[PDB]
Protein backbone atom coordinates (compact mmCIF):
# COMPACT_ATOMS: atom_id res chain seq x y z
CA UNK A 1 0.00 0.00 0.00
CA UNK A 2 2.96 2.56 0.67
CA UNK A 3 3.37 5.20 -2.03
CA UNK A 4 6.62 4.60 -4.14
CA UNK A 5 7.80 7.28 -6.40
CA UNK A 6 11.09 6.91 -8.75
CA UNK A 7 13.38 9.97 -9.40
CA UNK A 8 14.43 9.60 -13.18
CA UNK A 9 16.01 10.32 -16.49
CA UNK A 10 15.74 9.29 -20.00
CA UNK A 11 18.93 8.96 -20.72
CA UNK A 12 19.74 7.07 -17.47
CA UNK A 13 20.25 3.27 -17.96
CA UNK A 14 20.55 3.36 -14.26
CA UNK A 15 17.09 4.58 -13.74
CA UNK A 16 16.08 2.36 -16.63
CA UNK A 17 17.23 -0.47 -14.66
CA UNK A 18 14.59 0.30 -11.85
CA UNK A 19 11.00 1.44 -14.16
CA UNK A 20 11.84 -2.19 -15.74
CA UNK A 21 11.72 -4.48 -12.54
CA UNK A 22 8.38 -2.02 -11.44
CA UNK A 23 6.92 -3.08 -14.42
CA UNK A 24 7.17 -6.72 -14.18
CA UNK A 25 6.14 -6.81 -10.11
CA UNK A 26 2.82 -4.81 -11.34
CA UNK A 27 3.22 -2.24 -8.92
CA UNK A 28 1.58 0.84 -8.72
CA UNK A 29 4.08 3.85 -9.07
CA UNK A 30 4.92 7.86 -9.71
CA UNK A 31 8.27 8.79 -12.02
CA UNK A 32 9.54 12.38 -11.94
CA UNK A 33 12.10 13.85 -14.41
CA UNK A 34 14.89 15.17 -12.96
CA UNK A 35 17.36 17.55 -14.99
CA UNK A 36 19.77 15.82 -12.63
CA UNK A 37 22.95 16.70 -15.16
CA UNK A 38 22.31 20.27 -16.05
CA UNK A 39 20.09 21.35 -13.50
CA UNK A 40 19.71 19.57 -10.03
CA UNK A 41 16.74 21.05 -8.02
CA UNK A 42 17.82 22.62 -4.88
CA UNK A 43 15.57 19.56 -3.07
CA UNK A 44 17.27 16.60 -4.44
CA UNK A 45 19.53 15.85 -2.53
CA UNK A 46 16.50 15.39 0.50
CA UNK A 47 15.61 11.98 -1.58
CA UNK A 48 19.41 11.27 -2.55
CA UNK A 49 22.34 12.96 -0.46
CA UNK A 50 24.72 11.65 -3.25
CA UNK A 51 22.62 13.66 -5.64
CA UNK A 52 22.50 10.38 -8.17
CA UNK A 53 19.29 9.17 -10.44
CA UNK A 54 17.83 6.79 -9.66
CA UNK A 55 16.47 7.85 -6.71
CA UNK A 56 13.59 6.11 -4.58
CA UNK A 57 11.00 7.30 -1.70
CA UNK A 58 8.94 4.76 -0.05
CA UNK A 59 6.10 5.31 2.12
CA UNK A 60 5.18 8.30 4.00
CA UNK A 61 2.19 10.78 3.37
CA UNK A 62 1.51 11.29 -0.11
CA UNK A 63 2.89 14.35 -1.47
CA UNK A 64 4.14 15.61 -4.60
CA UNK A 65 7.78 14.32 -5.70
CA UNK A 66 9.24 17.98 -5.68
CA UNK A 67 7.66 18.48 -2.02
CA UNK A 68 9.45 15.03 -0.77
CA UNK A 69 8.63 14.27 3.05
CA UNK A 70 11.26 13.54 5.86
CA UNK A 71 8.95 10.52 6.56
CA UNK A 72 9.26 8.26 3.26
CA UNK A 73 12.52 6.09 3.15
CA UNK A 74 15.17 7.29 0.94
CA UNK A 75 16.74 3.96 -0.94
CA UNK A 76 19.73 5.01 -3.41
CA UNK A 77 21.42 2.61 -5.38
CA UNK A 78 19.94 0.87 -8.34
CA UNK A 79 20.76 -2.87 -8.21
CA UNK A 80 19.52 -2.60 -4.44
CA UNK A 81 16.15 -1.09 -5.46
CA UNK A 82 16.37 -4.15 -7.80
CA UNK A 83 16.28 -6.23 -4.65
CA UNK A 84 14.06 -4.19 -2.73
CA UNK A 85 11.42 -4.50 -5.74
CA UNK A 86 11.61 -8.37 -5.56
CA UNK A 87 10.89 -8.42 -1.93
CA UNK A 88 7.87 -6.05 -2.03
CA UNK A 89 6.03 -8.07 -4.49
CA UNK A 90 7.17 -11.42 -4.36
CA UNK A 91 4.02 -13.36 -6.03
CA UNK A 92 5.67 -11.14 -9.05
CA UNK A 93 8.89 -14.12 -8.77
CA UNK A 94 10.73 -11.49 -10.26
CA UNK A 95 13.95 -13.71 -8.54
CA UNK A 96 14.11 -17.70 -8.97
CA UNK A 97 12.87 -19.42 -5.67
CA UNK A 98 15.92 -22.15 -6.36
CA UNK A 99 19.26 -20.72 -4.25
CA UNK A 100 21.12 -21.96 -6.88
CA UNK A 101 19.18 -20.32 -9.92
CA UNK A 102 18.58 -17.04 -7.72
CA UNK A 103 22.83 -17.35 -7.24
CA UNK A 104 22.99 -17.44 -11.36
CA UNK A 105 20.92 -14.10 -11.04
CA UNK A 106 23.28 -12.59 -9.05
CA UNK A 107 26.14 -13.59 -10.06
CA UNK A 108 25.10 -12.62 -13.35
CA UNK A 109 24.60 -9.06 -11.88
CA UNK A 110 27.98 -9.08 -10.42
CA UNK A 111 30.02 -9.89 -13.55
CA UNK A 112 28.25 -7.17 -15.10
CA UNK A 113 28.98 -4.54 -12.77
CA UNK A 114 32.18 -5.60 -12.05
CA UNK A 115 33.94 -6.29 -15.62
CA UNK A 116 31.48 -4.93 -18.11
CA UNK A 117 29.66 -1.63 -16.63
CA UNK A 118 33.27 -0.12 -16.30
CA UNK A 119 34.27 -1.18 -20.08
CA UNK A 120 31.27 0.46 -21.50
CA UNK A 121 31.59 3.87 -19.58
CA UNK A 122 35.35 3.85 -20.52
CA UNK A 123 34.90 3.73 -23.86
CA UNK A 124 32.31 6.02 -24.24
CA UNK A 125 32.88 8.36 -22.53
CA UNK A 126 36.64 8.69 -22.41
CA UNK A 127 37.44 6.69 -25.82
CA UNK A 128 39.13 4.18 -24.25
CA UNK A 129 39.89 0.92 -26.73
CA UNK A 130 37.34 -1.73 -27.58
CA UNK A 131 38.84 -4.49 -27.17
CA UNK A 132 38.44 -4.74 -23.75
CA UNK A 133 34.68 -4.32 -24.10
CA UNK A 134 34.55 -6.49 -26.53
CA UNK A 135 36.14 -9.28 -24.37
CA UNK A 136 34.10 -8.26 -21.67
CA UNK A 137 30.82 -8.94 -23.17
CA UNK A 138 31.78 -12.20 -24.94
CA UNK A 139 32.49 -13.57 -20.76
CA UNK A 140 28.74 -12.12 -20.11
CA UNK A 141 27.73 -13.99 -23.10
CA UNK A 142 29.10 -16.98 -21.96
CA UNK A 143 27.36 -16.97 -18.62
CA UNK A 144 23.92 -16.94 -20.38
CA UNK A 145 22.06 -20.34 -20.76
CA UNK A 146 23.08 -21.52 -24.37
CA UNK A 147 19.57 -22.69 -25.57
CA UNK A 148 18.16 -19.42 -24.63
CA UNK A 149 16.21 -18.06 -22.24
CA UNK A 150 17.02 -14.90 -19.47
CA UNK A 151 20.29 -14.97 -17.09
CA UNK A 152 18.54 -17.00 -14.83
CA UNK A 153 16.65 -18.98 -16.75
CA UNK A 154 13.33 -17.30 -16.45
CA UNK A 155 12.55 -13.36 -16.19
CA UNK A 156 14.27 -11.85 -13.32
CA UNK A 157 16.09 -8.72 -11.88
CA UNK A 158 19.33 -9.66 -13.33
CA UNK A 159 17.86 -8.90 -16.99
CA UNK A 160 16.48 -5.68 -15.67
CA UNK A 161 19.87 -4.63 -14.59
CA UNK A 162 21.47 -5.60 -17.81
CA UNK A 163 19.57 -4.90 -20.72
CA UNK A 164 19.38 -1.05 -20.57
CA UNK A 165 23.30 -0.61 -21.24
CA UNK A 166 22.80 -3.43 -23.85
CA UNK A 167 20.17 -2.06 -25.29
CA UNK A 168 21.32 1.47 -25.65
CA UNK A 169 24.86 -0.05 -27.68
CA UNK A 170 23.42 -0.66 -30.61
CA UNK A 171 21.91 2.63 -31.19
CA UNK A 172 24.17 4.59 -30.02
CA UNK A 173 26.77 2.82 -32.27
CA UNK A 174 24.80 3.45 -35.27
CA UNK A 175 24.27 7.30 -34.70
CA UNK A 176 28.23 7.45 -33.80
CA UNK A 177 27.76 8.23 -30.08
CA UNK A 178 30.59 8.19 -27.94
CA UNK A 179 34.59 9.51 -27.93
CA UNK A 180 35.47 6.56 -29.37
CA UNK A 181 37.68 6.20 -32.57
CA UNK A 182 36.56 5.79 -35.92
CA UNK A 183 38.22 2.74 -36.32
CA UNK A 184 36.87 1.33 -32.96
CA UNK A 185 33.14 2.22 -33.71
CA UNK A 186 33.83 0.29 -37.29
CA UNK A 187 35.49 -2.73 -35.16
CA UNK A 188 32.47 -2.85 -32.46
CA UNK A 189 29.68 -2.56 -35.52
CA UNK A 190 31.03 -5.31 -37.05
CA UNK A 191 31.77 -7.12 -33.99
CA UNK A 192 28.66 -6.83 -32.74
CA UNK A 193 27.07 -8.12 -35.75
CA UNK A 194 29.12 -11.34 -36.38
CA UNK A 195 28.87 -14.70 -35.09
CA UNK A 196 30.64 -14.10 -32.21
CA UNK A 197 27.88 -12.21 -31.09
CA UNK A 198 24.96 -14.22 -31.76
CA UNK A 199 23.56 -15.41 -28.50
CA UNK A 200 23.61 -12.05 -27.04
CA UNK A 201 21.75 -10.06 -29.81
CA UNK A 202 19.05 -13.02 -29.31
CA UNK A 203 19.17 -11.65 -25.14
CA UNK A 204 18.52 -8.07 -26.12
CA UNK A 205 15.67 -9.46 -28.91
CA UNK A 206 14.05 -11.21 -26.39
CA UNK A 207 14.51 -8.65 -23.45
CA UNK A 208 13.16 -5.82 -25.35
CA UNK A 209 10.13 -7.80 -26.27
CA UNK A 210 8.54 -8.10 -23.21
CA UNK A 211 6.57 -5.17 -22.37
CA UNK A 212 8.75 -4.47 -19.54
CA UNK A 213 11.41 -2.72 -21.84
CA UNK A 214 8.58 -1.22 -24.54
CA UNK A 215 6.79 1.03 -22.08
CA UNK A 216 9.93 1.82 -20.72
CA UNK A 217 11.74 3.03 -23.51
CA UNK A 218 10.94 6.41 -25.41
CA UNK A 219 12.31 4.74 -28.90
CA UNK A 220 16.01 4.14 -30.52
CA UNK A 221 15.87 7.43 -31.94
CA UNK A 222 14.13 9.47 -28.89
CA UNK A 223 16.55 7.62 -26.59
CA UNK A 224 19.63 8.90 -28.81
CA UNK A 225 18.72 12.45 -28.61
CA UNK A 226 18.52 12.16 -24.62
CA UNK A 227 21.97 10.93 -24.68
CA UNK A 228 23.15 13.71 -26.74
CA UNK A 229 22.33 15.75 -23.38
CA UNK A 230 24.74 14.07 -21.71
CA UNK A 231 28.00 16.83 -21.30
CA UNK A 232 30.02 14.68 -20.99
CA UNK A 233 29.29 12.78 -24.30
CA UNK A 234 30.77 16.43 -25.85
CA UNK A 235 30.10 16.05 -29.72
CA UNK A 236 33.53 16.50 -32.36
CA UNK A 237 35.68 14.73 -29.41
CA UNK A 238 37.53 11.72 -30.57
CA UNK A 239 40.34 9.63 -28.63
CA UNK A 240 42.96 7.84 -30.49
CA UNK A 241 45.62 4.99 -29.47
CA UNK B 1 23.11 -32.27 2.84
CA UNK B 2 24.99 -30.57 -0.05
CA UNK B 3 28.72 -29.92 0.07
CA UNK B 4 30.45 -26.29 0.37
CA UNK B 5 33.95 -25.50 -1.22
CA UNK B 6 35.06 -21.86 -0.45
CA UNK B 7 38.39 -21.99 -2.19
CA UNK B 8 40.59 -19.00 -0.36
CA UNK B 9 43.84 -17.26 0.65
CA UNK B 10 44.69 -15.41 3.42
CA UNK B 11 45.41 -12.40 1.83
CA UNK B 12 41.95 -12.03 0.05
CA UNK B 13 39.12 -9.88 1.45
CA UNK B 14 36.73 -10.76 -1.06
CA UNK B 15 37.02 -14.84 0.14
CA UNK B 16 37.27 -12.95 4.07
CA UNK B 17 34.25 -12.08 2.79
CA UNK B 18 31.82 -15.44 2.24
CA UNK B 19 34.29 -16.64 5.13
CA UNK B 20 32.62 -14.49 7.63
CA UNK B 21 28.78 -15.37 6.05
CA UNK B 22 29.75 -19.05 6.62
CA UNK B 23 30.71 -18.63 9.73
CA UNK B 24 27.65 -16.66 10.74
CA UNK B 25 25.35 -19.33 8.87
CA UNK B 26 26.69 -22.25 10.97
CA UNK B 27 27.21 -23.96 7.81
CA UNK B 28 29.50 -27.27 7.29
CA UNK B 29 32.00 -26.30 4.88
CA UNK B 30 35.34 -26.71 3.24
CA UNK B 31 38.24 -23.94 2.39
CA UNK B 32 41.17 -24.49 0.21
CA UNK B 33 43.85 -22.69 -0.32
CA UNK B 34 44.63 -21.31 -3.97
CA UNK B 35 48.10 -19.72 -4.58
CA UNK B 36 46.14 -17.70 -7.44
CA UNK B 37 48.17 -14.79 -7.59
CA UNK B 38 51.72 -16.49 -8.05
CA UNK B 39 51.38 -19.75 -8.69
CA UNK B 40 47.38 -20.91 -10.36
CA UNK B 41 46.61 -24.72 -10.21
CA UNK B 42 45.91 -25.77 -13.67
CA UNK B 43 42.29 -26.95 -12.49
CA UNK B 44 41.20 -24.18 -10.80
CA UNK B 45 39.72 -22.76 -14.07
CA UNK B 46 36.99 -25.69 -13.71
CA UNK B 47 36.20 -24.76 -10.40
CA UNK B 48 36.45 -20.34 -11.85
CA UNK B 49 36.89 -19.40 -15.54
CA UNK B 50 37.87 -16.19 -13.90
CA UNK B 51 40.43 -17.53 -12.48
CA UNK B 52 39.63 -15.12 -9.34
CA UNK B 53 39.27 -16.17 -5.76
CA UNK B 54 37.20 -16.69 -3.91
CA UNK B 55 35.46 -19.85 -5.94
CA UNK B 56 32.37 -21.69 -4.39
CA UNK B 57 31.18 -25.39 -5.76
CA UNK B 58 27.83 -26.64 -4.45
CA UNK B 59 27.08 -29.99 -4.27
CA UNK B 60 27.66 -33.01 -6.45
CA UNK B 61 29.58 -35.77 -4.99
CA UNK B 62 31.90 -35.64 -1.90
CA UNK B 63 35.85 -35.17 -3.46
CA UNK B 64 39.27 -33.82 -3.10
CA UNK B 65 38.99 -30.03 -3.50
CA UNK B 66 41.99 -30.42 -6.27
CA UNK B 67 39.75 -32.87 -7.94
CA UNK B 68 36.52 -31.10 -8.48
CA UNK B 69 33.77 -32.78 -9.88
CA UNK B 70 32.13 -31.04 -13.12
CA UNK B 71 28.43 -31.68 -11.45
CA UNK B 72 28.73 -29.12 -8.40
CA UNK B 73 27.30 -26.38 -9.07
CA UNK B 74 30.06 -23.56 -9.77
CA UNK B 75 29.16 -20.21 -7.90
CA UNK B 76 31.67 -16.85 -8.61
CA UNK B 77 31.55 -13.60 -6.91
CA UNK B 78 31.68 -12.70 -3.11
CA UNK B 79 28.94 -10.39 -3.21
CA UNK B 80 26.22 -13.51 -5.22
CA UNK B 81 27.67 -15.75 -2.56
CA UNK B 82 26.77 -13.56 0.33
CA UNK B 83 23.59 -13.84 -1.09
CA UNK B 84 23.27 -17.18 -1.68
CA UNK B 85 24.37 -18.10 1.82
CA UNK B 86 21.93 -15.91 3.21
CA UNK B 87 19.18 -18.20 0.97
CA UNK B 88 20.54 -21.77 1.92
CA UNK B 89 20.47 -20.78 5.99
CA UNK B 90 17.24 -18.36 6.14
CA UNK B 91 16.77 -19.83 9.96
CA UNK B 92 19.94 -17.46 10.73
CA UNK B 93 18.76 -14.25 9.63
CA UNK B 94 21.75 -13.05 7.70
CA UNK B 95 19.33 -10.57 6.26
CA UNK B 96 16.89 -8.80 7.65
CA UNK B 97 13.39 -9.82 7.60
CA UNK B 98 11.66 -6.07 6.60
CA UNK B 99 12.14 -5.01 3.28
CA UNK B 100 13.07 -1.42 3.62
CA UNK B 101 15.78 -2.79 6.23
CA UNK B 102 16.97 -5.23 3.82
CA UNK B 103 17.24 -2.43 1.16
CA UNK B 104 19.73 -0.42 3.99
CA UNK B 105 21.64 -3.59 3.40
CA UNK B 106 22.03 -3.95 0.35
CA UNK B 107 22.66 0.32 -0.14
CA UNK B 108 25.42 -0.09 1.90
CA UNK B 109 26.87 -3.16 -0.20
CA UNK B 110 26.56 -0.96 -3.10
CA UNK B 111 27.81 2.18 -1.76
CA UNK B 112 30.83 0.03 -0.53
CA UNK B 113 31.34 -1.72 -4.04
CA UNK B 114 30.83 1.67 -6.12
CA UNK B 115 32.45 4.53 -3.88
CA UNK B 116 34.76 2.99 -1.74
CA UNK B 117 37.05 -0.13 -2.67
CA UNK B 118 37.88 1.67 -6.00
CA UNK B 119 39.27 4.28 -3.88
CA UNK B 120 41.60 1.86 -1.57
CA UNK B 121 42.61 0.34 -4.72
CA UNK B 122 43.99 3.49 -6.11
CA UNK B 123 46.22 4.73 -2.65
CA UNK B 124 47.32 1.03 -1.72
CA UNK B 125 47.69 -0.06 -5.83
CA UNK B 126 48.83 3.35 -7.44
CA UNK B 127 50.10 5.55 -4.64
CA UNK B 128 47.37 8.24 -5.70
CA UNK B 129 46.04 10.64 -3.30
CA UNK B 130 44.50 9.72 -0.01
CA UNK B 131 42.05 12.91 0.40
CA UNK B 132 39.02 10.97 -1.91
CA UNK B 133 39.56 7.40 0.08
CA UNK B 134 38.90 9.33 3.11
CA UNK B 135 36.04 11.40 1.69
CA UNK B 136 34.72 8.10 0.73
CA UNK B 137 35.07 7.09 3.86
CA UNK B 138 33.51 9.79 5.25
CA UNK B 139 30.84 8.93 3.12
CA UNK B 140 30.30 5.14 3.96
CA UNK B 141 30.70 6.14 7.80
CA UNK B 142 27.44 8.75 7.40
CA UNK B 143 25.47 5.82 6.15
CA UNK B 144 25.90 3.95 9.37
CA UNK B 145 23.40 4.44 12.26
CA UNK B 146 24.97 7.16 14.29
CA UNK B 147 24.29 5.81 17.67
CA UNK B 148 24.89 2.50 17.20
CA UNK B 149 24.80 -0.76 15.47
CA UNK B 150 25.74 -2.20 11.87
CA UNK B 151 24.79 -1.26 8.47
CA UNK B 152 20.90 -2.14 8.64
CA UNK B 153 20.55 -2.42 12.67
CA UNK B 154 21.39 -5.86 13.23
CA UNK B 155 24.46 -8.01 11.91
CA UNK B 156 23.80 -8.64 8.00
CA UNK B 157 26.03 -9.97 4.85
CA UNK B 158 26.34 -6.45 4.71
CA UNK B 159 28.91 -6.11 7.36
CA UNK B 160 30.34 -9.19 5.70
CA UNK B 161 31.09 -7.50 2.79
CA UNK B 162 32.74 -4.79 4.56
CA UNK B 163 34.47 -5.26 7.53
CA UNK B 164 37.80 -7.89 5.18
CA UNK B 165 38.81 -4.01 4.09
CA UNK B 166 38.25 -2.00 6.72
CA UNK B 167 40.14 -4.34 8.82
CA UNK B 168 43.02 -4.54 6.83
CA UNK B 169 43.41 -0.74 6.56
CA UNK B 170 44.93 -0.20 9.86
CA UNK B 171 47.36 -3.11 10.03
CA UNK B 172 47.98 -1.98 6.38
CA UNK B 173 49.19 1.19 7.35
CA UNK B 174 50.92 1.09 10.59
CA UNK B 175 53.20 -1.08 8.30
CA UNK B 176 53.29 0.92 5.61
CA UNK B 177 52.28 -1.51 3.21
CA UNK B 178 50.90 -0.10 -0.31
CA UNK B 179 52.21 1.99 -2.54
CA UNK B 180 51.16 5.54 -0.82
CA UNK B 181 53.85 7.96 0.28
CA UNK B 182 54.81 8.26 4.14
CA UNK B 183 53.10 11.44 4.19
CA UNK B 184 49.64 10.25 2.74
CA UNK B 185 50.20 7.27 5.31
CA UNK B 186 50.73 9.33 8.08
CA UNK B 187 48.03 11.58 7.01
CA UNK B 188 45.49 8.69 7.07
CA UNK B 189 46.97 7.06 10.36
CA UNK B 190 46.30 10.54 12.01
CA UNK B 191 42.19 10.65 10.30
CA UNK B 192 41.78 7.64 11.01
CA UNK B 193 41.90 8.06 15.01
CA UNK B 194 40.79 11.49 14.92
CA UNK B 195 37.31 12.46 16.22
CA UNK B 196 35.96 12.23 12.40
CA UNK B 197 36.23 9.03 12.08
CA UNK B 198 35.13 7.99 15.61
CA UNK B 199 31.94 6.14 14.31
CA UNK B 200 33.89 3.44 12.05
CA UNK B 201 36.41 2.75 14.38
CA UNK B 202 33.24 1.67 16.89
CA UNK B 203 31.90 -0.23 13.41
CA UNK B 204 35.17 -1.94 12.93
CA UNK B 205 35.42 -2.89 17.00
CA UNK B 206 32.17 -4.06 16.77
CA UNK B 207 32.27 -6.24 13.37
CA UNK B 208 35.95 -7.83 14.97
CA UNK B 209 34.35 -8.36 18.37
CA UNK B 210 32.30 -11.45 16.60
CA UNK B 211 33.91 -15.04 16.50
CA UNK B 212 33.24 -14.88 12.60
CA UNK B 213 35.85 -12.62 12.48
CA UNK B 214 38.28 -14.09 14.99
CA UNK B 215 37.61 -17.47 13.69
CA UNK B 216 38.35 -16.04 9.85
CA UNK B 217 41.44 -13.99 10.52
CA UNK B 218 44.96 -14.44 10.82
CA UNK B 219 45.92 -11.94 13.68
CA UNK B 220 47.26 -8.76 12.35
CA UNK B 221 50.73 -9.46 12.14
CA UNK B 222 49.92 -12.68 10.18
CA UNK B 223 47.43 -10.83 7.31
CA UNK B 224 50.06 -8.25 7.07
CA UNK B 225 52.81 -11.38 6.01
CA UNK B 226 50.16 -12.97 3.85
CA UNK B 227 49.40 -8.89 2.20
CA UNK B 228 53.07 -8.58 1.50
CA UNK B 229 52.87 -11.70 -0.85
CA UNK B 230 50.66 -9.90 -3.05
CA UNK B 231 52.59 -8.44 -6.44
CA UNK B 232 50.29 -5.50 -6.80
CA UNK B 233 51.36 -4.38 -3.34
CA UNK B 234 55.04 -4.26 -4.45
CA UNK B 235 56.57 -4.69 -0.87
CA UNK B 236 59.10 -1.96 -0.35
CA UNK B 237 57.84 0.81 -3.33
CA UNK B 238 56.14 3.93 -2.89
CA UNK B 239 55.20 6.34 -4.87
CA UNK B 240 55.57 10.33 -4.12
CA UNK B 241 53.84 13.19 -5.73
N1 LIG C 1 25.56 3.11 -8.79
C1 LIG C 1 24.55 4.13 -9.07
C2 LIG C 1 24.99 4.94 -10.28
C3 LIG C 1 23.92 5.94 -10.71
C4 LIG C 1 24.53 7.04 -11.61
O1 LIG C 1 25.71 7.12 -11.80
N2 LIG C 1 23.59 7.99 -12.20
C5 LIG C 1 23.98 9.12 -13.03
C6 LIG C 1 22.96 9.40 -14.13
S1 LIG C 1 23.02 8.05 -15.36
C7 LIG C 1 23.96 10.36 -12.14
O2 LIG C 1 23.02 10.56 -11.47
N3 LIG C 1 25.06 11.32 -12.10
C8 LIG C 1 24.99 12.49 -11.23
C9 LIG C 1 26.35 12.60 -10.53
O3 LIG C 1 27.19 11.66 -10.64
O4 LIG C 1 26.62 13.61 -9.83
C10 LIG C 1 23.27 3.32 -9.29
O5 LIG C 1 23.46 2.15 -9.64
O6 LIG C 1 22.11 3.78 -9.06
N1 LIG D 1 34.45 -9.23 -7.75
C1 LIG D 1 35.28 -10.36 -7.35
C2 LIG D 1 36.70 -9.90 -7.02
C3 LIG D 1 37.60 -11.11 -6.75
C4 LIG D 1 39.10 -10.73 -6.89
O1 LIG D 1 39.44 -9.73 -7.48
N2 LIG D 1 40.11 -11.62 -6.30
C5 LIG D 1 41.54 -11.37 -6.45
C6 LIG D 1 42.41 -11.60 -5.22
S1 LIG D 1 41.53 -11.16 -3.68
C7 LIG D 1 41.96 -12.40 -7.50
O2 LIG D 1 41.69 -13.54 -7.32
N3 LIG D 1 42.68 -12.03 -8.72
C8 LIG D 1 43.06 -13.05 -9.70
C9 LIG D 1 42.86 -12.37 -11.06
O3 LIG D 1 42.37 -11.21 -11.09
O4 LIG D 1 43.18 -12.95 -12.13
C10 LIG D 1 34.63 -10.91 -6.09
O5 LIG D 1 33.93 -10.09 -5.51
O6 LIG D 1 34.69 -12.13 -5.77
O1 LIG E 1 26.47 6.36 -22.40
C1 LIG E 1 26.27 5.43 -21.69
C2 LIG E 1 26.16 4.07 -22.32
C3 LIG E 1 25.32 3.13 -21.79
C4 LIG E 1 25.25 1.93 -22.44
C5 LIG E 1 25.97 1.67 -23.58
O2 LIG E 1 25.82 0.43 -24.21
C6 LIG E 1 26.79 2.61 -24.12
C7 LIG E 1 26.88 3.83 -23.48
C8 LIG E 1 26.06 5.66 -20.21
C9 LIG E 1 26.57 4.83 -19.22
C10 LIG E 1 26.33 5.18 -17.90
C11 LIG E 1 25.60 6.32 -17.60
O3 LIG E 1 25.34 6.69 -16.27
C12 LIG E 1 25.11 7.13 -18.59
C13 LIG E 1 25.34 6.79 -19.89
O4 LIG E 1 24.85 7.62 -20.90
O1 LIG F 1 45.43 -4.43 -0.64
C1 LIG F 1 44.25 -4.56 -0.57
C2 LIG F 1 43.53 -3.77 0.49
C3 LIG F 1 42.40 -4.23 1.14
C4 LIG F 1 41.87 -3.44 2.14
C5 LIG F 1 42.47 -2.24 2.47
O2 LIG F 1 41.96 -1.42 3.47
C6 LIG F 1 43.59 -1.80 1.82
C7 LIG F 1 44.12 -2.58 0.83
C8 LIG F 1 43.67 -5.55 -1.52
C9 LIG F 1 44.37 -6.74 -1.63
C10 LIG F 1 43.95 -7.68 -2.52
C11 LIG F 1 42.84 -7.42 -3.28
O3 LIG F 1 42.43 -8.41 -4.16
C12 LIG F 1 42.14 -6.22 -3.19
C13 LIG F 1 42.57 -5.25 -2.30
O4 LIG F 1 41.94 -4.00 -2.15
CA1 LIG G 1 28.82 -20.96 -20.54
Amino acid sequence: TKQITLYTATFSPYAHRVRIALEEAGAEYTTYDVDILRNMPDWFPLVNPLKKIPAMTFGGPEVPPDQPSPESAKIAESLAMLEFIADLFPDAKLLPTDPVLRARARTFMALYENYVNGQFRDVWFLGTPADPLLQALEMLQGALPPDGGFAAGEWSIADAAVIPFLARMFPYLEAGLGLYSKEDGVKMRKAMASERFARIRQYVRDCRARPSFANTWAGDAEQVEAAKTVPMLRVGEHHHH
